[PDB]
């Protein structure tokens, strides 16, 4: 405990330097926003509120940001990729209106494909003249052009375009957010009246991966319940109702980033993230619903029930979306068998040794 104090502790060491970093690129964003939003594919186009640095969870790496601008579009109809649950294809009902996104069509499918390029074409063109000092393009690969970013300074950003649909939420996340006993059922309910994002995401498909498919993402949701965490509704805004669901969380991530660092040569750690850990963590509040189950004298034992679960998922190879049940993380189409075995092995090992990989 002690231990998983003094790493929280250091943590806090790299507060500053995020926080300039951030300070910047929120100078490179708003120049951006302001640019995209002249343009009539993305008139509408918003900052979204999301993320680790919004959640006060981002604990590393000042060089490196992910942002969503979202985008509101005009009442659409989705149809589901398969079965995958979490991937969907893009249509608009339609009302022969001026829709300024016509010329992203597929008939009636709205390309992902065509909707990146457009997107990293603004991009590119908006940055070089200055905000702030300077900035690239890095040009990856996937199923379409992404956009990552580089403020001179090696600051890394990645910008996913995220369409806001303020319709009610697909079918597939019925069984999901199961908050009802932690967060109780008129927040669930509150929460669900929000809308929800689609991100352009190549769902895989047999060796290679096709289709203008979009995924669900509910990042806002994700923010608001890591910041409006507890039971009680002023939990942690009084000295005696301090939990430790948040150093849980930075401590998971944690671990995580320093295993990654550590086998930084071996593939065996790249596909996961601590998108995994902040799944596994919000499973772990459904499980422990009351304040108590967090206090802060109990760290050590808050911590390892968390390391406990992640490795369940990881021996079961089953980490279920916190909103779309049938959506397995784990799956082998998403992460492959080897990974799997060796993330249980090292995080076996860490838990068996009082966690080395802390010091
Ligand atoms: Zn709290």
């Amino acid at each position: 405990a002690s231990k998983l104090r003094a790493v929280l502790e250091k943590l806090k060491l790299s507060r500053d330097d995020i926080s300039t970093a951030a300070g910047m690129v929120k100078g490179v964003v708003d120049h951006l926003l302001l640019r995209l939003k002249c343009d009539s594919a993305f008139r509408g186009v918003g900052l979204l509120n999301t993320g680790s640095y919004y959640e006060h969870v981002k604990i590393s790496a000042p060089n490196e940001f992910d942002v969503m601008f979202k985008l509101e579009v005009p009442r659409i109809q989705l149809e589901e990729y398969s079965n995958t649950r979490a991937y969907y294809f893009v249509k608009f009902k339609r009302n022969p209106k001026e829709n300024p996104l016509s010329q992203f069509l597929e008939g009636e499918i709205l390309s992902a494909s065509k909707m990146l390029s457009k997107f990293r074409k603004i991009i590119k063109e908006e940055i070089n003249d200055i905000k702030d000092t300077d900035v690239i393009m890095k040009r990856k690969r996937g199923g379409s052009p992404a956009v990552t970013l580089l403020i001179s300074e090696k600051i890394s950003v990645d910008i996913t375009l995220a369409l806001e649909s303020k319709s009610s939420w697909p079918a597939s996340t019925q069984e999901g957010l199961r908050i009802q006993n932690w967060l109780s059922a008129k927040v669930r309910k509150q929460l669900r009246l929000k809308p929800f994002y689609l991100v352009p995401k190549h769902a895989k498909e047999g060796n290679g991966f096709q289709e203008e498919t979009w995924r669900l993402s509910f990042s806002h949701i994700e923010k608001e319940i890591l910041n409006n965490h507890g039971k009680s509704k002023t939990c942690c805004e009084n000295k005696e109702e301090k939990c430790c669901r948040k150093d849980c969380l930075k401590l998971m991530k944690y671990l995580l980033e320093q295993l990654k660092e550590r086998f930084k040569d071996k593939k065996h750690l790249d596909k996961f993230s601590s998108y995994h850990v902040k799944t596994a963590f919000f499973h772990v509040c459904t499980q422990n619903p009351q304040d108590s189950q967090w206090d802060r004298k109990d760290l050590g034992l808050c911590f390892d029930n968390c390391v406990t679960y992640f490795l369940q998922c990881l021996r079961t190879e089953k980490l279920e979306n916190y909103f779309i049940p049938e959506f397995n993380l784990f799956s082998s189409n998403l992460i492959d068998k080897r990974s799997k075995e060796f993330l249980t092995k090292q995080i076996e090992y860490e838990r068996n040794n009082e966690f080395p990989v802390f010091d």
